């Protein structure tokens, strides 16, 4: 059967401002570049970036909810995400509608989160304050 | 310091058919669902799938190469992908990199793919037979 997330991939619209971003600013430690991507990995995630002419900069309200959220821990969030908001990365979520996430945007407008907690913690947090018809299997 | 992928979200055009396409076609675990969306697990991923009326169903060769891939044994490979077939499930590009792949499309265009074989793998062929312009750190 299927078992997890084998890789993700984004495509960028230039490839050495969207390698920095990952590696320099976010962290994620780069292990292969050439001409047209990059490999890199945050944690167990395979991150590939793809360089492709078809990628626009994409402003947050022409985009829809699709979003990529890594894991941070508690000590570390709030540090992090003030470090990115000192930077200048641009943001395109405030209400914290899933817990404790700061939503920030990359180059070229792909929507990342940093997040804390798992999916068991969300559940448990949501039987106390669900969603609007929430059902729990 | 980010610790790996938290969840990945797809906004959805239709909430029913979406869970229908993850939970029963590709065998992922269905923990929660509201009226505005779902969560899934597949192995450790978390999936969550939001209804967006901003999502647009949105042929292949109008999105970018953006793309998400499931991890599956070599063994299970060809018959789910022959289960995808079945169901009629469209494909977007064929596989012509190291590691068996199977590129696909979700209702709402969301571009997927199925492949076997880790970073390491990826990596270990690349050494080999490096790409244009490849560089290794
Ligand atoms: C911008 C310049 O071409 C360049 C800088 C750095 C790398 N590298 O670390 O592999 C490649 C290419
Ligand atoms: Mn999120
Ligand atoms: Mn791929």
């Amino acid at each position: 059967m299927l078992s997890g997330l084998n890789h993700l991939t984004l495509a960028v619209s230039q490839l050495a401002p969207s390698v920095a971003f990952y590696q320099q600013l976010l962290g994620m430690t780069l292990h292969a570049r050439w001409d047209s991507g990059a490999y890199l990995s945050c944690g167990d995630l395979w991150l590939c970036l793809s360089l492709d002419p078809q990628r626009r900069v994409t402003p947050p309200e022409e985009s829809d909810y699709t979003h990529y959220a890594f894991s941070i821990s508690e000590a570390d969030f709030a540090s992090f995400a003030a470090r990115l908001e000192a930077a200048g990365v641009a943001v395109w979520k405030l209400n914290r509608s899933e817990g404790a996430s700061h939503y920030f945007l990359d180059p070229d407008g792909h929507k990342l989160e940093l997040h804390v907690g798992s999916l068991a913690q969300r559940l448990a947090a949501c039987r106390e304050q669900p969603y609007k018809g929430m059902v729990f299997f």
